[PDB]
Parts: C-alpha cells; structure tokens; sequence
C-alpha cells in the first residue's frame, strides 16, 4: 500500500487547502495513502526540516515546492539519493533531481498579468509589486515575467516592491506603506493568491477605488468578491485542485515503472470580472 506525503508552502493556507482537495481525491482514486503535512507559518528551515523527516520515515514519494535553488536543490537530491522519488508542484527545481514537475509555468503567468496590466491601463500606469518573497523561486518568476511584458511599455513604470509573506494582514501592511510613499502609484500587481485581497482592503478603506487597477494572483472567494464588485480588475487563474490530483497521478505513474513527462504545465490565463462566473 503505496504511502506519498505532500508538503505545502503554509499548511492552512486556502490555496493549499484546494491542492490538498485534489491530492486526496486521486489518492482515494488508487488506494494511496496521502500525507499532508506543512509548517503552521511559511518558514524555509522548519519547511527543510519536514522534508527531511519525512524521508527517514520509509515513504514511497515526495511532493513538494521547490522553493529556493540554494536549499532545496540538495535537499531534493538529498531524498533521491535515499532511492525516495520526488515530484516538484507550483514551484519547480528545474536543476535538480526531481523526476517531473506538475504546476504553473511560473513565468509565463506573470508575463500573462504583465500583458493584461498594460492592455486594461491602455499603457499608462505607475505600479507597486506586492509578492509572496524575494527568495521564493515561483515569486521571482512572477515578478520577472510582468516586467518582460512591460518593458516597452514607456508609460509603465516599477515604484515599489515589497513583501508579504503570503498573509492578507502583511499584504494590507505593505499597501498602506506604498501609498503614503507613493501617492501617484494607480496600479497594484500581486503575485500569490492573497496580496490583491490586502490591496483591496487598504484601497477601499481610502475610497482611492477609481484611481487604483488591481490584478493579482488566483481565485479565492474573496477575490470573486472584490473582482465582481469592481475594486480587482483582473487576477491570473491558477488551478490547484488539478495540480494536486496530477501530482499524485503522477507519483503512482513513476513508482509504477511507466515514463512521465518531465514538466505538466497546468493551465493559466487572466480573467476579467466578464469572464464570471466560471
Ligand atoms: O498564498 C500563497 C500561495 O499563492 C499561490 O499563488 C502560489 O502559487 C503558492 O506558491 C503560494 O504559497
């Protein structure tokens, strides 16, 4: 009886609670026992630490992040050498010795936000960057993807970036900062799934809705909310349910002796509040 752990970036976190959705739904599927288990708080030595408990316990296969090339990059080839297979998901290590990555294509997502940012503002915007890390590998793709987009854009132009850390509380933080120091930023870009909620909370608190675009990452409820109201312009559909029952699908592929591909890109657009409901 096949036994796999999944780790998340944040274990309560709601995207990851849809990856967990989709994981275990193809683990009932083949009788595989699934393990999610992930920090409380997003933190990269306690999420090291995981990886490597885990796989001094006997399991069949990881599913994680690859999170930062400098840490996890041994870590991976760490578990491999442990004879343990490892499947990258929503962030790859596309250096090391993971098997197959099942998630986004990181960059191409943030150039998707990055053209989508200049089609809506018609080329004329001042924008913040508000991202999960500086460090996180998926965060910096984002960001360098919206900035290839932009660049010839002459009447677009980068003020600010800054850090959230993955919580509404610290994207709002970061937002209340950038205006008070950058009263002429009129657009905001978010790039994991609850900066734009942040955003939005700090920009209907000042009523500056009608001169602030808003388009950020992924579609929690809230982010349905705000995008149908008005006060989100436009936000990059990931899909996490799918990813994390192809994560899994996969695992059972590799350890099954079958070929995989090495990267599945699940699927990503920008959605716009026409495109509702869905
Ligand atoms: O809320 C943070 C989450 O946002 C998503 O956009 C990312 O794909 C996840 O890596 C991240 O942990």
């Amino acid at each position: 009886a096949y036994h796999f752990v999944l780790v998340p970036e944040e274990l309560d976190n709601d995207y990851w609670r849809l990856v967990e959705k989709g994981a275990k739904a193809a683990a009932k599927e083949l009788g595989v026992d699934l393990e999610y288990i992930g920090p409380r708080q997003a933190n990269i030595d306690e999420h090291l630490r995981i990886l490597k408990k885990a796989a001094a316990a006997k399991v069949d296969g990881i599913i994680t992040q690859g999170l930062t090339e400098a840490e996890f990059v041994p870590v991976i080839n760490e578990i491999t050498d442990k004879n343990i297979p490892v499947v990258t998901i929503d962030t790859d290590a596309p250096t090391s010795r993971r098997v197959a990555y099942v998630g986004t294509d990181n960059y191409y997502a943030g150039f998707l936000a990055g053209r989508a940012l200049a089609e809506d503002t018609k080329g004329k915007a001042t924008v913040a960057i508000i991202t999960g890390s500086l460090t996180a590998a998926h965060q910096q793709l984002r960001v360098r993807g919206f900035e290839d987009a932009v660049r010839q854009e002459k009447g677009i132009r980068i003020v600010a970036i800054e850090e959230s850390h993955i919580t509404r509380v610290q994207a709002a933080e970061k937002a209340y900062t950038i205006l008070k120091k950058h009263p002429d930023v009129n657009a905001f870009y978010g790039t994991s799934a609850l900066d734009a909620i942040g955003v939005a909370k700090v920009v209907e608190q000042f009523h500056r809705e009608q001169k602030t675009y808003i388009i950020g990452f992924d579609t929690l409820p809230e982010t349905i909310r705000y995008l149908q109201k008005g006060t989100i312009a436009a936000t990059v559909v990931q899909e996490p349910y799918e990813m994390g029952y192809k994560a899994v699908k996969m695992m059972a592929e590799i350890v099954a002796g079958k070929d995989v591909p090495v990267v599945t890109n699940t699927e990503t657009k920008v959605i716009r509040k026409k495109d509702l409901p869905l």
